[PDB]
C-alpha cells in the first residue's frame, strides 16, 4: 500500500495477507467479509487489490462474476473518461485497464496516487470491487426476508436476529418495522399490535421478550 | 485511527481487526465487551467505528437496536447544534450523520478530528456507540438480582461472583451489601447478621468461608 | 499508556489486552497474575488500569473486594492531601477519585504524569490495585502452610514445591526452614535433623534426594 | 528484501519465512500460491529468493523443474547481454548466474538493486521463478476443461466453481461463456440457451438458481 | 530493559513475557531453557528480571533455591564492594540488595545502567541469576553418566543422543571419547577399538551405523 | 544481531528464538532447516549463533559433531591467522575461539563486526556452523540415491519427489538425468528411452503421466 512517514509505498505484510485469506475460508461471502476487505486494503495499489483477490482459491464463480463487475465498469472509466506517443518523462492519463492494474505498472499506480493532485486508482478500483463483492453477496444470499417468520416457539430475540440477517444479505448491507410485526408469530404479534405504532426496536423485544 | 509521530491518520491494523471480531465471537455482549471495543478502537476515526461494528457477523438485533440508538443522537445532536453554500476551502460543521460517518469523508473527519481546537467526532460517535452497547447489555441481562440467591450448599464466594456479575449486567457495569446479606443461604446470614453492620465484603467473605 | 519516543501518550495495544484477559482465564488469581498485571500495565494511565479490571469477564466477588480497596486508599489519599474555582489554565490537584480514573479525564491523566515535576498518578494508582490484588491471592489461598507435609512416598522436591507455593500465595510473594524441616516425613526429618541447622535448601533437597 | 526508510537492506523477517513455508505445506501448487510467493518476496533480493525457495522440504520434483526453468531463463539472459578484468571499485555487469543468486554475493545484489539507475535483479529473478511456478501449476493441474461437465443433481453454482477453478489451473491464473453452457447439464442448459447471446454470468447463474 | 533508539528504558513487552512462561511450563529446568531466559532477558533491568522471575507459578523449591543463590552473590558483592547521607542529585553506589531491585528504585537501576561509565546491575544481576539456574539444572538431572549405556539394540545414534543430553545436564552445559566408547555395546565397542585412537565422533558415528 | 537504522546491536527477538526452536522441533535436520537457521541468524553476532544453537534441546549427538567441527575450523582459522599485551584502547585480532564466541564479549564482537573495514565475525562463525550442519545432514540421509527406484504402480511424479528429495539429503542441498531414468519402473523407462537424450524433467514427467 501507500502510507504516511512523505507518501511512501510499502509491501503488503504477511499478517494482511493472511487475515484476507483466512476471512474468505470461514466466512466466504457473508456480508461481513466487504467491510474486513475494504479494512485489509486501506491505501492499497491496485496491485495490491489484485494480489489479495488473487490469494483466493476457490470460490472462483464469484471471482468471475467479480471480473465482469471490474470490466464493465472500466468500459464506463474510458466512456466517461477518454485518452488521448506521450511527452516524454510526463505522467499518463489512466484508463480502466490501468485502473484495475493489467495494463499499469507499479510505479505507475505509484505515481498516480500520490501525485499533487492525487488520481486515486487503488480508492477507484477498489469502488469497483466493493460493487462486485455486493452483487456476489446478493446472488449468494439464500433466503429472501418474505420466508423469515417467528416461529411458534421460537424466541423474539432469536426471530429479529434472523430477520435482520437476512435483510443484510438481501439488501447487501445498504441502508421494516411493519414486516417485522407482520412476520411475528401469532402470540407476540398480538403484543406488539398492543403496543401501537412508533414502538422503537427495543420496546419491541423488550414486549415480546 | 488517529495517532501521534504531530496527528496523523493510520490504517486500522489486522490485529486490532481480529481482537474485535473475535471477543464478539467468544463473548457476544457479555458486559466486559464495552472496554475491549472502547479500548480497541482508541482514536478511531467514525468510518473506523463503523468498520468495527460492520466486521461483525450475526447478531443482528442488537446492532439494528445500536442503529436506533445511533439515529436518535444524531437527531438530539443536529437539535442541539444546528448548521447553517459553504465558504471555499473552508472547514464545514459536522451534523448528526456526519458524525456517526454516513454523509461525511475521511478526509473530512480527519480534519475535524486533527483541528486547532479540535472537533473530536470520534469521540462523540463512540459516545453514542457505547451508549447503544450498554442498552444492548441491559436489554440481553438473563437475570435480575432478586433472583440471585446463594444455594444451600453453594460456597458462599461462589454466591458473590453470580451476584456481582448479575449487578454489572443489569447496571452496563456502572456504579447492595444489605441485599447481598438477604439473598445469603441460612446459616451464612446467621453469620452475617452477628458481624454487623459496616462489615466490609472482604469480612464477609471470610466470615462465611 | 505513557512512553518515550519525549513521553507522549499511546493507546494500548491489542497484544497487551489480550495477554492481560488471557492470564486471568487461565491463572485466576494465583500470586503469579499479579507481576504480570504489572508488568503488562507499564507506563499505563488510570484509565488504561481500569481499561484491564473491566476487560475482565467474571471474578465479581474478587474485583468487588478490589474496588473496596480502591476506595479506602482514595479516602486515605484524600486526608493526606486535601485539595483546595480553579485558575484559568492551570493544573489542578489530583484527589484519590480522579487518581482512580472515576472523575479525572484522560487529557488531565497526561497532564500529571508528563508534569515537571510529575505527579505519578498511574504508578499511584497501580500500587492500590495491586495492593487489593494482594488481598484477593491472600483470601483465595486454599491452604494453610500449617497443612503442608510431606507424604510417606511423596518425593522430597515435589513436597518443598507445595510448601513454598503455599507459603508464597499466603503472603501474596511478600518476603521457614525449620518448618518444612518440621513438616517432612520422619524418614526425611531423620536424615535433615543429622545435617544439623545451618544446611542451606539444596544440600537439604541432596540429602533426601 | 530492499525497503525504504533511503533504500536500504532488512533481514528477511521470520514472519515471512513461516507463511511461506506454511502456504506451501497447505496449498502445495494451487494456483493461488504464485501471487502469494510474489507478495511474500517484494522487495526480495536474489538471495531471500533463494531463501524462500530453499525453506521449502518436499516437492522436489517440481523445485527440479523450477531450477531447469531458472538455467534456461539464464541462459537466454546471457545471450541477450553478454558482459565483457573489472575496472577497481566499479560495478560489474551481472550475468545469469548472477541474477539467480549462484554466482553474487548479497553487496552485489544489493549494489545493482540500489543504483541509479537501478538493474533490479532481484525482480528480474522473480519473474524467472514465476515463470518455473506457472509450468509446475499447469503440470500438477489434474484436470481437463473438458471433463469439467455439470452433474445430473449439482447446483449450477458448484458447478461454475469447478469449471473456472479449472480453467485458472490450465492457464496458471493467466486470462469459455459457450463452452460454459455447452458443458451444463440438459435442464439448465435449455434454460440458458432461452436467454440468449450476451448474457453476463451473473445472469446464467440467477437463470439456473 | 535498556535499548537503543541514547539509551533509554523501555517496557518489558507482552511476547517476551508470554515466551518465557510458555518455555518455562513446556520445558521446566531442561537445560536449554537457561539461555532463552538469557536471550530473553536482553539489556533486562534488575526489575525486570525479578519480573520474568515471579510470572513463573509453580516449581517454588527451584524458585527458593534461586533466592538463596541469588543472597549469597549479594553478600559476597557487599563484602568485595562495601559502600560509605549521600550527596544531594548525586548517583549511590549500589550494594547486592540493590542488584537484585529488592532496594533500588527502576529510576535508580537506569541511572546506574545508563551511567558514564555504566554500572550494569543488569548484567551483574543476571550473572547471579544464571548461576542459581545452573545449580537447579545439576540438581534436577535425573540420570548420571555412569548410567548411560548403549542397549543390545540401541541405534548408536540413539545413544549418542542421550550420552551428550546426559552429560550437558550433569555440567549445566559447560564445558568423554573414551567413555562414550567404554559404555557402547559389545559390537559397537569391537568396531570402535579397531577403529583406534583420534577417531572423530563423526567416524565413530559412521563406524556403528 | 547487528542491523542498520548507522549500525547498531539489537536484541535477539523472541519471534526469531522461537522460530528456529519450532523448526528444529518439527524438522530435525532435513536439509530446508539449514537456509531456515542462516535466514533467521541475519546479523547475528557469534553471540547470537551460539544462543540460537543453545535454545536447542536434545539433538546433542548432532551438536557435539557440530562442536567438532567448529574446533577443527577454529583451530585452521588460527593457523591461516596467528595473532601477535595489547595496545590500550584498540582493537585485538580474533582467534578462532573469539570468532565461536568462547573467548570473545559482545562489544568486542560489536568491535569488529562494525569495524571500518569489518572483520565480520558473525558471518565466518555462521560459515562453520552451516559446515557442521551440511555434515548432519548428510550423516542422517537415511538412504543411498541407489536404492531411489520407481514402484511399479507408482506415480512418476511420486518417484521423482523421493529422487530428488534424497539426492538434495546426500549432497546437503549442494549442487543425474540418466540415473533418473535408469531407476524408473519397465513401462515409463521405455516411454523415456523412446523420447531420446536431450528431454528436459518437464518432457520425462509429461511422457510418464
Ligand atoms: C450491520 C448492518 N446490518 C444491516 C441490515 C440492513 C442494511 C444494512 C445493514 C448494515 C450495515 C450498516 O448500516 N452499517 C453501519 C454501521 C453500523 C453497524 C452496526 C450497527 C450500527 C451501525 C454503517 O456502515 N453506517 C455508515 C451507518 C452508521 C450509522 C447509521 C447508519 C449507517
Ligand atoms: C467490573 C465491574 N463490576 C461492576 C458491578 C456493578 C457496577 C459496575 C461494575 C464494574 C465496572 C467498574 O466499576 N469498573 C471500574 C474499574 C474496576 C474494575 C474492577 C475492579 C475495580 C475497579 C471503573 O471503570 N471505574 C472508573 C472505577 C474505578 C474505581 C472505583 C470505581 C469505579
Ligand atoms: C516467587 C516467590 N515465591 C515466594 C514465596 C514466599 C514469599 C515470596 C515469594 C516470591 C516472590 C519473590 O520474592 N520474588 C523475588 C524475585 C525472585 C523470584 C524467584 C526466584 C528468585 C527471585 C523478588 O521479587 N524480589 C524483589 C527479590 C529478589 C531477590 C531476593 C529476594 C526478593
Ligand atoms: C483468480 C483467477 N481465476 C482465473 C481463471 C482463469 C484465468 C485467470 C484467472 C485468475 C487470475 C486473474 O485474472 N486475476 C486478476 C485479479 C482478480 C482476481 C479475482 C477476481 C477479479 C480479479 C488479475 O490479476 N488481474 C490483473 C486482472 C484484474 C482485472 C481484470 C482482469 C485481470
Ligand atoms: C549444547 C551443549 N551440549 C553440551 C554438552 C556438554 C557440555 C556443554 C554442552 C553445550 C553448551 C555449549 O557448549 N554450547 C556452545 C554452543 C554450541 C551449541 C551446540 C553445538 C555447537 C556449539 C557454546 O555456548 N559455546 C560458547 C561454544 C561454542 C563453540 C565451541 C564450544 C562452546
Ligand atoms: C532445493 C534443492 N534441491 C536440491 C537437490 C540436489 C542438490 C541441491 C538441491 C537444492 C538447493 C538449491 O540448489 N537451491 C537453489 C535455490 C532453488 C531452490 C529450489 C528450486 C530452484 C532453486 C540455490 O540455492 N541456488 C543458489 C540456485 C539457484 C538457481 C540455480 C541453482 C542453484
Ligand atoms: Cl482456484
Ligand atoms: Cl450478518
Ligand atoms: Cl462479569
Ligand atoms: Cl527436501
Ligand atoms: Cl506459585
Ligand atoms: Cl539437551
Amino acid at each position: 500500500p501507500i502510507v504516511q512517514n512523505q507518501m511512501v509505498h510499502q509491501c503488503i505484510s504477511p499478517r494482511t495477507l493472511n487475515a484476507w485469506v483466512k476471512v474468505v475460508e470461514e466466512k466466504a461471502f457473508s456480508p461481513e467479509v466487504i467491510p474486513m476487505f475494504s479494512a485489509l486494503s486501506c491505501g492499497a495499489t491496485p496491485q495490491d487489490l489484485n494480489t489479495m483477490l488473487n490469494t483466493v482459491g476457490g470460490h472462483q464463480a464469484a471471482m468471475q462474476m467479480l471480473k465482469e463487475t471490474i470490466n464493465e465498469e472500466a468500459a464506463e472509466w474510458d466512456r466517461l473518461h477518454p485518452v488521448h506517443p506521450i511527452a516524454p518523462g510526463q505522467m499518463r492519463e489512466p484508463r480502466g485497464s490501468d485502473i484495475a492494474g493489467t495494463t499499469s505498472t507499479l510505479q505507475e499506480q505509484i505515481g498516480w496516487m500520490t501525485h499533487n493532485p492525487p488520481i486515486p486508482v487503488g480508492e477507484i478500483y477498489k469502488r469497483w470491487i466493493i460493487l462486485g463483492l455486493n452483487k456476489i453477496v446478493r446472488m449468494y444470499s439464500p433466503t429472501s426476508i418474505l420466508d423469515i417468520r417467528q416461529g411458534p416457539k421460537e424466541p423474539f430475540r432469536d426471530y429479529v436476529d434472523r430477520f435482520y440477517k437476512t435483510l443484510r444479505a438481501e439488501q447487501a448491507s445498504q441502508e421494516t418495522e411493519t414486516l417485522l410485526v407482520q412476520n411475528a408469530n401469532p402470540d407476540c404479534k398480538t403484543i406488539l399490535k398492543a403496543l401501537g405504532p412508533g414502538a422503537t426496536l427495543e420496546e419491541m423485544m423488550t414486549a415480546c421478550q
